[PDB]
C-alpha cells in the first residue's frame, strides 16, 4: 500500500514536498488566496488513505464585541480564522464567558464572546 500526492480539495490545493506518502504521512491542503484552511494543518495518509482533511473557505470575522467587556489585544475591523482578542472588562465586572477569544473559520468569535458582569 502507498500514498502518492493528495487529491485536491474543498477549493484548495495539496503540495507538501514529495510525491509518494505511503502511510504516517501528512500534507497540508494549500487553499485559494484568501480562503481559511479548517482542519489539522496537513492531511494525514495511513493505510494508503487520506484522512482528515482540513477545508479552504473564509473565516471572516463579524467582530468580538460585548457587553462593556470589548477586548485591547490584538484587535482589527475584520479577522479570519484566529486572530486571538483578549476582552478586558469595563471596570468592576466580570467576563462571563472567556476573556480570550479568537475569530475562528467560519465567522464568529470562538469561545464565545465574554460578558463583563458584576
Amino acid at each position: 500500500v502507498k500514498c502518492q500526492s493528495p487529491p485536491s480539495i474543498s477549493n484548495g490545493r495539496h503540495n507538501g514536498y514529495e510525491d509518494f506518502y505511503t502511510d504516517g504521512s501528512v500534507v497540508t491542503y494549500s487553499c485559494n488566496s484568501g480562503y481559511s484552511l479548517i482542519g489539522n494543518s496537513g492531511v494525514l495518509c495511513s493505510g494508503g488513505e487520506w484522512s482528515d482533511p482540513p477545508t479552504c473557505q473564509i473565516v471572516k470575522c463579524p467582530h468580538p464585541t460585548i457587553s462593556n467587556g470589548y477586548l485591547s489585544s490584538g484587535f482589527k475591523r475584520s479577522y479570519s480564522y484566529n486572530d486571538n482578542v483578549d476582552f478586558k472588562c469595563k471596570y468592576g465586572y466580570k467576563l462571563s464567558g472567556s476573556s480570550s477569544s479568537t475569530c475562528s473559520p467560519g465567522n464568529t468569535w470562538k469561545p464565545e464572546l465574554p460578558k463583563c458582569v458584576r
